[PDB]
């Protein structure tokens, strides 16, 4: 029993962390294989921020003037390259802690894991979603760039997000590990704002499954609801559209509860209409979109890693 | 910006998880230096968890009894004790990737990350405080006990909790690492009920100056309050009392924010009066216990 917002662990990723430094920069690097990666304004000087020629500033870098460290070792770098908005560092020394990886770019709603580091040293681990905005409602301060989000998928970690910057609202906005940022941003020093966000509602739908299995029904009720019925008042209340491969993904946990997707889906417009009446779910006064359904399963079947 | 509920990264942990298994009953065990700790009802047949006589039991067991798995590699188990409600086995091989550690036993309010497993494998992280009724609201199933609660403030792990059961309102009790229960509670299948649970007022207060600190201001009001006043009024929500302890405490918070802590428990008062009138703070609708004081100032 319980239902926690629950990360990944980290310690397969926490052997990938280094530092790396440029001048003045100090940010975070992924040291995989030969490669360390690390968003590509580690070049950039405040003023260069403002408008860069990343292809200009990097031709004027040699490979000394990079500085990698893992640990209390200074790995040699003896290569760089530019790939979209990532630095690619080629160092002397493969990672013996290379875990089995892969890159993956997720889509909006995706959850993952997030290894918050500082100096190439991490600093905590937690639980996050690819809001619809592209945004991430991250936590970090000055130094966290570098820091990266991943899944693990067996023994194998999928790495899809790397941090690189704060959007003025306090949110923060990332590429994947191949520097194709999430969303309409750019990495310059420059007026950008999110999108309207709207409510992960597949994810809404994962939690409420989750409730129940906990041993909360309150919100429960006899109705049903079309999907078209359902999609034109998530609309209304700013909630994603919910397609039929939601509702197929919702299938397991609509069997083990005894709760149709759409019976759940008449729950949650009830909800959505009429508040929760000074109630909690799961302990929580706010409909939570940040668990998907696979998060639900495997947490409530204990899968390890 | 922003603010989490943030675990510490579980790595030093993941490196000492092991899978202790004594006749039918497998759990997790923690494995540091040449011993691995892990909680005592696993001698524990289905008979003998409403009165065990853990002594008695222990007695019967011999070395080769316990089965202990680190990966694919069978540990040779070559002693064994039993400090308070925990089973030391010690092992033939030192762990190589035991981290630098201590064993701290916490008060009620204070917080820590959990990597919760199965099969002495490791499933997930998240964070948890030791509430009030010295119970844990944690995400456990069964084949979870032994699994621990630790902080690494520095490159120093500090065990403080392992995982022995789950009470019938869905909430954990466990031990310190030295197998000394937190609350009222024994490793028995009786009947077992968790005191009335209050809400750590002076984690809400933290989170409080955590929102301040990340531009949130909408709660602040003109007034403040006396200690006992605010405790007079806190009691009547059941809200811990706020100790001159914890006025102290949150000190630094109230002079890097400006705002005095009596004043910031005026605005705590008024939020239980009111409530948030659609508003959130840090993207909550209900007041946030499990960040303390030390746990703001380390993420802001
Ligand atoms: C200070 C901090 C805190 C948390 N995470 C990251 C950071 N660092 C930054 O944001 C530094 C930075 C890098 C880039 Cl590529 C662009 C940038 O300005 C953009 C952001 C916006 O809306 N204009 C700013
Ligand atoms: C099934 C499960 C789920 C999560 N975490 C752990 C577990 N396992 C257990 O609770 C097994 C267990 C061990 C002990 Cl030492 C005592 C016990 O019964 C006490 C609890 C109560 O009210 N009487 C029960
Ligand atoms: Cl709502």
């Amino acid at each position: 029993s319980g239902f926690r917002k629950m990360a990944f662990p980290s310690g397969k990723v926490e052997g990938c962390m280094v530092q790396v430094t440029c001048g003045t920069t100090t940010l975070n690097g992924l040291w995989l294989d030969d490669v360390v990666y690390c968003p590509r304004h580690v070049i950039c000087t405040s003023e260069d921020m403002l408008n860069p020629n990343y292809e200009d500033l990097l031709i004027r870098k040699s490979n000394h003037n990079f500085l990698v460290q893992a640990g209390n070792v200074q790995l040699r770098v003896i290569g760089h390259s530019m790939q979209n908005c990532v630095l690619k560092l080629k160092v002397d020394t493969a990672n013996p802690k290379t875990p089995k990886y892969k890159f993956v770019r997720i889509q909006p709603g995706q959850t993952f894991s997030v290894l918050a580091c500082y100096n190439g040293s991490p600093s905590g681990v937690y639980q996050c979603a690819m809001r619809p905005n592209f945004t991430i409602k991250g936590s970090f301060l000055n130094g966290s760039c570098g820091s990266v989000g991943f899944n693990i998928d067996y023994d194998c970690v999928s790495f899809c997000y790397m941090h690189h910057m704060e959007l003025p609202t306090g949110v923060h906005a990332g590429t994947d590990l191949e520097g194709n940022f999430y969303g309409p941003f750019v990495d310059r020093q420059t007026a950008q704002a999110a999108g309207t966000d709207t409510t992960i509602t597949v994810n809404v739908l994962a939690w409420l499954y989750a409730a129940v299995i906990n041993g909360d029904r309150w919100f429960l009720n006899r109705f049903t609801t079309t999907l078209n019925d359902f999609n034109l008042v998530a609309m209304k209340y700013n909630y994603e559209p919910l397609t039929q491969d939601h509702v197929d993904i919702l299938g397991p946990l609509s069997a083990q509860t005894g709760i149709a997707v759409l019976d759940m889906c008449a729950s949650l417009k009830e909800l959505l209409q009429n508040g929760m009446n000074g109630r909690t779910i799961l302990g929580s006064a706010l409909l939570e979109d940040e668990f998907t359904p696979f998060d639900v399963v495997r947490q409530c079947s204990g899968v390890t890693f």
